[PDB]
C-alpha cells in the first residue's frame, strides 16, 4: 500500500457533484479527445515518473519560499515528509491518466485540496510543518507543472502533434484539479 | 476615455507587495527574458485585438453557465454590460505586453479581482447582473484563455521558436495574474 493514499476510502462526501464537474470541464475545454490523450500520456509517463519528480522536487527544492512548505518547525527540510509526499504525487501523476473522473475522484480532489489547505495538511503523514500552503502558489504551481512535463511527453518518441495533444490534455487536467482543491480555501458561497 | 479603466487610479492599496511578486514570478518561472518576450508578443497582438475578443467571447457565448454571469436577471445578456467589459479587457491584454508590473500595475490587479469577486461586480458599469462570479472558473479560465492565444501570435510569421517564447510568457502572465485575482475570494490567511 502507499502511506496516506485514501482514494475511494475518504468517508467524507466532495461538496461539488458530477453535474459542477461537467460545467467545469466545459470551462477547461475538456472533452472525450482529452480523455483518449490523457491515458495515452499515462503510457509515455509510467516508467519516467521518478526522473519527473526529481525535476519537479528539484525546481520547490532550489527556492527556499516554496522548499518552505516541506519544512520542519526549525526551518530544515522534513526528509520524511518530502518522500511520503513523493510517493502519493506519483501515484496522482498515474491517477490523473487512469482513474474514470467520477463521485470517487471528485471525492478524492475534495481530499487533495484539504490536504494543501490547513484544515487536513500534515495530518496524513503525521508531521510537523507549516499550518498552511498559501493559494497563489497552487494557482502558480499550473505553470511549472505543466511546463517541466513537456520534453517527458516528447522523450518516448512521439511526433509533436502527438505530443501537443498529450501535452493540451495534460493542461487541462492540472487546470481542471487545481481549480477545485481551491475549494476549501475559498469563502464559503463563493466557489 | 475608457470608462470604468481606473489603472493607475484605483484609490484602493493592493494587499500584496512587490516582494510578494517577486516570489509568485518566482513560482511561475517568471523572469527578465518574459518581459523581452510578451513585449514582442504586444507588437503581434497589437493589431488583432479585436478578433481575439470576437474569438473570447464566442466561447463565454456558447455556453449558459459561463454567459450566465454577463445576463439580466431575466436571464438575457447585459449588451451594455458586454460592449463595456470588452473594452477594459481590450485595454488588458496590451497592459500586460506593455507596462512594467509595478506596484501600479499591482494596484490594477487587486482591481480586477474585486471586479470579479462579489464586492466590486457590477458597480464599475452600474448594472444588474449576478452577485458573483464563482472563483473555480476563473481558474479554468486559464486554459482557454492561454490556448485561445496561441495561433494569434503564429500569424504575424515567426518561427515556431520566438512564437513558443511569446507563448510560454504569455502562459506565465495569465497564471501568474489570475493567481493575484484570487485574493478577494481566499478566507483570510489562507492566500
Ligand atoms: C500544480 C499544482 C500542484 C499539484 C498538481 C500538486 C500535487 C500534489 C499531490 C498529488 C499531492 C499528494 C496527494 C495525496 O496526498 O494523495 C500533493 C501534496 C503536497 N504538495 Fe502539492 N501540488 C500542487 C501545488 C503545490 C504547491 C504550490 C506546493 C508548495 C510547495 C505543494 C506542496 C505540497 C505539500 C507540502 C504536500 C503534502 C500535503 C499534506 O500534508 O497532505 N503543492 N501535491
Ligand atoms: C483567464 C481568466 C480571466 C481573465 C484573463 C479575465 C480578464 C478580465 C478583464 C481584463 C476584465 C476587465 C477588468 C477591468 O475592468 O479593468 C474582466 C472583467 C470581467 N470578466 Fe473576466 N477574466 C477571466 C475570468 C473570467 C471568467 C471565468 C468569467 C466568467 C464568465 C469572466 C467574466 C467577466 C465579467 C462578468 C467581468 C466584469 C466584472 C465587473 O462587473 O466589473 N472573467 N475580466
Amino acid at each position: 500500500k502507499i502511506p496516506g493514499y485514501t482514494y475511494g476510502e475518504t468517508e467524507n462526501r466532495a461538496p461539488f457533484n458530477l453535474e459542477d464537474l461537467k460545467l467545469l470541464k466545459e470551462a477547461v475545454m475538456f472533452t472525450a479527445e482529452d480523455e483518449e490523450y490523457i491515458q495515452k500520456a499515462g503510457e509515455v509517463l509510467e516508467d519516467q515518473v521518478e526522473e519527473i519528480l526529481d525535476t519537479w522536487y528539484g525546481f520547490v527544492g532550489s527556492h527556499p519560499h516554496l522548499l518552505y512548505y516541506f519544512t520542519s518547525p526549525d526551518g530544515t527540510p522534513n526528509e520524511k515528509y518530502l518522500a511520503a509526499v513523493r510517493k502519493r504525487f506519483s501515484r496522482w501523476i498515474l491517477d490523473t491518466s487512469n482513474r474514470s473522473y467520477d463521485q470517487a475522484w471528485l471525492d478524492y480532489q475534495y481530499e487533495i485540496g484539504l490536504r494543501h489547505h490547513r484544515t487536513k495538511k500534515n495530518q496524513t503523514d503525521n508531521v510537523e510543518s507549516v499550518p498552511n500552503i498559501g493559494y497563489r502558489y497552487l494557482v502558480a504551481f499550473i505553470y511549472p507543472f505543466t511546463a517541466t512535463m513537456k520534453p517527458f511527453l516528447a522523450r518516448k518518441g512521439h511526433t509533436p502533434e502527438e505530443v501537443e495533444k498529450m501535452y493540451q490534455a495534460w493542461f487541462k487536467a492540472t487546470t481542471l484539479q487545481v481549480a477545485l482543491w481551491s475549494y476549501p480555501y475559498v469563502k464559503y458561497g463563493d466557489f
